[PDB]
């Protein structure tokens, strides 16, 4: 009946594809580079997944996608558009895994998909660090959108629980913006771990996020579930979070741009915050935390002056 | 208007000192003449590291006056036996303690109403005493009588007080977050299951809110500093005693020997029992609290408990 074409072989694309493959689903994983395809197919390893055998089949050919495929998007948001534009056919639907907002257009992934493919859309999002999912540690996420019931059945495992909801916009916005807050949370860790401060930041942060989402018609309840508060918590408080780590290193004195070029992994919040600021200015929505993360990341604002400013 | 701070543990001592350092008239009562003399003579306390305590200490409840603000900072199971010994009734109580009395099933507000019968406010939020002593950014909420006035006197540049109307919600949120934090700590003792913890905390805030709304709490309270904020700092911070307790039980230590190993009080250990009685009497379902009770009081293996809670 059905096949998953997983687009993007980073940490999460690879782990998700492998999980689906282990569920007994028909899966193929697309990787950008032939070297990654080769490592997966030949040596059943990926540099994106530590100590985990990768047995799912990889390809470098987009021409392998079929009109009956479920396209799973696991490409970092700023690179989704160029890759969808090169698909030789439209898939039967899109399941999005990526968290962010496209900088130039202010578009959520659903909207990019709508513009380019126009096929049914769903989004999976929750507290799900790929490192822990690969180790089969208990994880729960939410799924919103079309065909969510069937998708729930095929994706779920013993350790990976999928709850469905109806608020696509809310799920997309919560997952995108929690990375921005997490940067701000890492800064506090970079100061030494100011736990009272972080929890207060997280509290005000979920609220800032909910205000942005509700302005685009999200449901307030979405922000109090796994896609909102859950994901925010796992991201602000885990050693596995790239966004929290990015903030932590900025606080330690590392140059933000240099940090970005130091990894092959993407820090989505560094990009989303710029998209969020453009939207906020155009629609006159106040985003205090996002505005400070923007200043620290892009305008070289001293993290400590940022901290003090945000307090008043 | 004088603050009479009843109880010289970690938080009574720090709160008392902070008010004193901000120019308020304060006196601190300590149960033991040894602690009183350390504070008055050596300007130190074993409940507050590397920090000079200059606030005046007394061992005499006779020093309280009808014009005082009675600030309660005695762990909840021991408040009553001390309030019964007050020679006079204070103008009001500000309560700092987080829990529910086992003997009766009563909140601190209901203990104060029964024994003293004066006005009441509660201060609660993400405020680990260790960090407040170090003057690190901290935010809490205050509900109840004279909150506006108390806000003006208590607030510092690093200790921010927000007021709200919901005394019941604030008390239940602060009492019960400690029960969820034992559960959260257990996941740290298995090795750190971050995705699971986040899912636990998302379910946990909802279990807390359900219990509170049964007693006429406001839903919004649980999404603020008293609710999610305090839950987050307690589940995730190295300073949490309740998180540490759970971590140590997951590592195989005996719950009672853990409690006896320290002069500090693990309020969640006692609050869970009071919760269970209330829940059984009122047919309120409390999945997480129930498993915490079983692990702490009934020797239930933490891994079996984890497995069972997942089936709920
Ligand atoms: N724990 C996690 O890692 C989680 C991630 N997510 C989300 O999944 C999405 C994908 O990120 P994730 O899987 O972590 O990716 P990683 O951070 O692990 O790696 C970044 C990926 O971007 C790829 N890429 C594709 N096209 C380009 C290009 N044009 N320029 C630069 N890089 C490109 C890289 O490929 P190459 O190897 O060829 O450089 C690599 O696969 C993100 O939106 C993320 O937020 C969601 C949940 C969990
Ligand atoms: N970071 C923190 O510690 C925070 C604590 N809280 C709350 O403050 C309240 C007070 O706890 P905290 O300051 O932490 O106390 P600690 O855990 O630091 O110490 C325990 C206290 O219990 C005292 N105690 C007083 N009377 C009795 C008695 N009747 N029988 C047995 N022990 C007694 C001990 O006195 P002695 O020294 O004589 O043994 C000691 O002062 C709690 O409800 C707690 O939840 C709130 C915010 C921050
Ligand atoms: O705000 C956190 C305080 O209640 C301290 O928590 P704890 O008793 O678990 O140390
Ligand atoms: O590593 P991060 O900060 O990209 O976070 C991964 C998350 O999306 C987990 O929910």
């Amino acid at each position: 009946e059905m096949r998953f074409f997983v687009l993007g072989a980073g940490s999460w694309g690879t782990v998700f594809a492998q999980m689906l493959h282990e569920n007994g689903e028909e899966v193929i994983l697309w990787a950008r580079r032939k070297e990654i395809v080769d490592l997966i197919n030949v040596s059943h390893t990926s540099p994106y997944v530590e100590e985990s055998k990768i047995t799912v089949r990889a390809t470098n050919d987009l021409e392998e996608i079929k009109k009956e495929d479920i396209l799973v998007i696991a490409i970092p948001v700023q690179y989704i558009r160029e890759h969808l534009l090169r698909l030789p056919v439209k898939p039967s639907m899109v399941l999005n895994l990526s968290k962010g907002i496209e900088i130039k257009t202010g578009k959520r992934v659903s909207e990019i998909v709508e513009e380019i493919l126009g096929c049914p859309y769903a989004v999976l999002s929750g507290p799900s660090h790929a490192e822990e999912v690969a180790k089969k540690l208990p994880t729960a996420v939410t799924l919103a959108g079309e065909n969510s019931k069937e998708l729930q059945k095929r994706i779920s495992t013993e350790y990976f629980r999928v709850y469905t909801c109806e608020d696509v916009v809310g799920v997309e916005i919560a997952g995108a913006l929690k990375n921005v807050i997490a940067i701000a949370a890492g800064i506090l860790d970079g100061f030494g771990g100011w736990d009272n401060a972080k929890a207060a930041l997280e509290t005000r942060g979920i609220y800032e996020i909910a205000r942005f989402g509700m302005f685009f018609g999200a449901d307030q309840k979405t922000f109090m579930g796994l896609a909102g508060i859950g994901d925010l918590m796992v991201t602000c408080n885990s050693r596995y979070s790239r966004n929290r780590r990015f903030g932590e290193l900025i606080a330690r004195g590392f140059n933000p741009l240099k940090l970005l070029e130091s990894s092959n992994q993407v820090v989505e919040g560094a990009f989303t915050v710029k998209a969020v600021m453009k939207i906020a200015k155009e629609n006159k929505i106040d985003m205090p935390i996002s505005e400070e993360v923007y200043r620290v990341v892009y305008e070289g604002k001293p993290p400590l002056q940022s901290m003090r400013d945000l307090m008043r």
